[PDB]
DNA sequence: AAAAAAAAAAGGCGCGTATATAAAAGTTTCAATGTATCTATAAACCTTTGATGTGTGTTTGTACAT
């Protein structure tokens, strides 16, 4: 509502039907020729020059790139409305299409792709020199500000005003869309569900978010601090928060943990006024204070964080703020003066707001910051975007769609980002445990699924493969209940959820730069901590659908966060896949999009040399019969 | 009734009472010095007991097959 779905979508314009080629124009024309219709990308005799085109690409579609003259391409609604940065000539891309009108020209995709490029930069959403107002700037939206009632009617006659931008300042459409057909003052009262009627009336509203452009501040509690360096994934992000008129803000699809604060540092620093941050979980937030936030540009006193048992200087500084949002993402609060801060940063006209991995956020939770803040703009920070929450209004009517995509084969030929081939070994299944999964029920099934013989034969293989040519491992698995059982039953470390603080610190400390302790185990909380800078051996065993998502998500931090630049980086990743079982489609459905991210993959059934282990409990299969007497247990708990 | 041994008894040897003369040899007594031997005593440990952050725990809000 708020928001809008449109930020999770890619893969579109595929305009091609069981007729789609028209009197093939770019047949002549052989310089370059993508799929028009489908908007998808294609080279031409004429012109196999490419490495230099990755950017004019860069503008519309999703392209395969092991392709050999070119990889491949797609339409994108809402990728036009991305490219309003720069705003070129519209017809330029059509005109780059021109030659590119490889069946007779698709002028219909062409008005398709003209309306491809109708909504970005052609924003509508009044604003006035250092205030808001009621008007529209382009023309894609332009009636997103002037006809409106929270935006039109919240659009309020009030003539111009910097200092005159404030008492109204129908609420702070500070960060309104494209300015300025006449423009009606903007208002202090009821945007936050103007951020819903929009896409309820449906305007594509290039919202902006300025500089210095709103003087109902003398502006405040920030200011430009720019210490920081870059890698070579950075200006883009930058500079997508400035658009025309005056500058704006968005939402950011990235592996995180990038020194993304830093990114958060600039704009926040560009424009010098009330801000907050938000992270996941005290739990989660600590990864942040002080090994990625000081080599920057922030002096060292301001900020408090809350948790009122973890709280800080509240009701002390007028500067900026950071916080947790299931802090207050519900009924949730531990002491009082919560309430004591509660009030006012929520009602606190909060020039910008940032959140950090919401993906995993829930609606049924999320919709509180939206009801919490309102800040004049928002970050959009997670992990994925095509998701199982796809819902109706995703963040970006709040903010915007994702405006910065990761890269992984061919710009990180600036940066390495840790080569992966990733393996999934199909270890074939025994009915015995089957027999009664043809007797069993409710996703207690799946519990049979863990008691297969084989994972077994192939672990310590891992472990024996992974040290025979010895490089040390970070493994993957999920159900504790006997993934416990299995890590003292491998020779190997226990991590569990329900578990003190205390026996948290043992696992690392005479464990890092040595040797010879090497493996470990995870558990369903702990993956919300931390992942080692070592051992990129990453072995999975054990998943569940739909957590897929973060499951492979919880994979990224490994590789990306890494940055060391060497010549190959032979780097792998492995997986366990019990055959003649219920996952797997699910997991290639899983694995659909694995090779989607250029992050390849390739399967092994069986290897040259998995039977080399012989220190593997239950080498004849009579104590992996004895295992089925003790396979019954929980599954005749259950 | 007669023989033998000890006491009853005194007077005097011979130097204590002074007593100073002086030398000659030696003693003992007094006080500073040295040392193992009591003791308290406060500074060592060990255990106790009242105050204490907090690991685990009752409500909130959750992807997720079911």
């Amino acid at each position: 509502p708020a928001d809008f779905v449109p930020d999770s979508v890619s893969g579109m314009f595929r305009s091609h039907d069981f007729s789609y080629l028209r009197l093939r124009p770019d047949h002549a024309s052989r310089p370059l020729w993508i799929s028009p219709s489908d908007g998808r990308i294609i080279l031409e005799s004429f012109s196999p020059l490419a490495e230099q085109a990755q950017d004019f690409l860069v503008t519309i579609a999703e392209p395969i790139s092991r392709p050999s003259h070119i990889h491949e391409y797609k339409i994108t609604a809402y990728s036009l409305y991305a490219a309003v940065s720069v705003g070129l000539e519209t017809d330029d891309i059509i005109s780059v299409l021109d030659r590119l009108s490889k069946v007779p020209v698709a002028e219909s995709i062409i008005n398709f792709i003209k309306g491809a490029t109708i909504s970005y930069g052609k924003v509508k959403l009044v604003i006035k020199h250092n205030r808001y107002f009621v008007e529209t700037t382009q023309a894609d939206i332009l009636q997103m500000l002037l006809n409106d009632s929270v935006i039109g009617p919240l659009r309020i006659d009030s003539d111009h005003q910097v200092q005159p931008p404030e008492d109204v300042l129908e609420r702070e459409e500070e960060d309104d869309d494209i300015d300025a057909v006449h423009s009606f003052e903007i208002a202090n009262e009821s945007v936050e569900v103007v951020k819903k009627r929009c896409q309820e009336i449906d305007y594509p509203v290039l919202e902006e978010y300025d500089f210095r452009n709103d003087h109902r501040n003398p502006d405040l509690d920030i200011d430009l601090k720019p210490s920081t360096q870059i890698r070579p994934y950075q200006e883009k992000s930058l500079s997508k928060m400035f658009g025309n008129g005056r500058a704006r803000s968005g939402i950011i699809v990235l592996p995180c943990g990038a020194g993304k604060t830093l990114v958060g540092i600039t704009a926040a620093c560009t424009i010098k006024k009330s801000v907050i941050v938000l992270c996941t979980s005290s739990v989660s937030v600590m990864q942040w204070r002080q090994q990625f936030l000081q080599w920057c540009t922030l002096q060292p006193e301001n900020c408090a964080v809350f948790t009122s048992d973890n709280k800080e200087m509240f009701q002390t500084e007028s500067g900026l703020v950071v916080s947790t949002y299931s802090m207050v993402a519900n009924t949730r609060n531990r002491s009082h003066d919560s309430q004591k801060v509660m009030d006012f940063l929520t009602g606190r006209e909060w020039g910008f707001i940032i959140l950090d991995e919401v993906h995993v956020v829930p609606a049924a939770m999320f919709r509180r910051v939206v009801s919490t803040i309102a800040a004049h703009a928002k970050l959009g920070l997670t992990a994925t975007l095509v998701r199982e929450d796809d819902k109706i209004g995703d963040l970006n009517f709040l903010i915007g769609p994702k405006l910065y995509e990761a890269n992984w084969m061919e710009l990180s030929q600036k940066g390495h980002i840790a080569n992966v081939q990733c393996a999934e070994v199909w270890c074939p299944m025994t009915a015995e445990f089957y027999q009664e999964y043809l007797r069993e029920t409710a996703r207690k099934r799946m519990l049979l699924y863990i008691m297969n013989p084989t994972k077994f034969q192939a672990c310590q293989f891992l472990i024996q493969y992974h040290e025979r040519r010895g490089d040390k491992i970070i493994v993957f698995s999920d159900n504790v209940y006997a993934l416990q059982e299995y890590a003292l039953k491998m020779g190997k470390p226990f991590i569990y959820g329900s578990t003190p603080q205390q026996e948290r610190m043992n696992i690392l400390q005479n464990f890092q730069y040595n040797d010879q302790i090497n493996t470990i185990f995870l558990s369903k909380v702990g993956d919300t901590s931390i992942d080692l800078p070592e051992a990129t051996c990453l072995i999975q065993i054990s998943s569940h659908y739909g957590s897929r998502r973060q499951e492979a998500q919880r994979l990224g931090r490994i590789l990306r966060a890494k940055r060391r630049n060497d010549e190959g980086f032979n780097a792998f990743f492995y997986s366990l896949v019990s055959k003649d079982t219920q996952e797997m489609y699910y997991s290639t459905k899983r694995q659909a999009f694995l090779v989607d991210q250029g992050y390849a993959f390739k399967v092994i059934t069986h290897l040259h040399g998995m039977e080399n282990i012989p220190n593997l409990a239950y080498a004849s299969p009579r104590e992996r019969r004895e295992l089925l007497q003790e396979v019954l247990l929980k599954n005749e708990e259950a």
